[PDB]
């Protein structure tokens, strides 16, 4: 599924992601646009250490999520990659909740400090109504 800019602004906030360990609902706004571009079907290889991101949220197969196919990783999530990829995006919330209960929070995505930080982020959630 793709979504509309302001469907998904409020679907996140119902969700409870609106300052969620501290991260304002138009930062998770601006992961989600660079990420996979508001597409909950987006998976993207890296040849280089053989795992995939997953999703809206392109989360990785090496900490978060289980594909069987990533050598030595880990399922902090407890999923399975393929919960990732529903229209319905619950279950990435809960599991990008988790990735930001770690030390880096929502740095732990490069996509975030090279687009959002330090960024007039205001404009992905201007006139949805959240």
């Amino acid at each position: 599924k793709v979504f509309e800019r302001c469907e998904l602004a409020r679907t996140l906030k119902r969700l409870g992601m609106d300052g969620y360990r501290g991260i304002s609902l138009a930062n998770w706004m601006c992961l989600a646009k660079w990420e996979a571009g508001y597409n909950t079907r987006a998976t993207n290889y890296n040849a280089g250490d053989r795992s995939t991101d997953y999703g809206i949220f392109q989360i990785n197969s090496r900490y978060w999520c289980n594909d069987g196919k990533t050598p030595g990783a880990v399922n902090a999530c407890h999923l399975s990659c393929s919960a990732l990829l529903q229209d319905n995006i619950a279950d990435a919330v809960a599991c990008a909740k988790r990735v930001v209960r770690d030390p880096q929070g929502i740095r732990a995505w490069v996509a975030w400090r090279n687009r959002c930080q330090n960024r007039d982020v205001r404009q992905y959630v201007q006139g949805c109504g959240v």
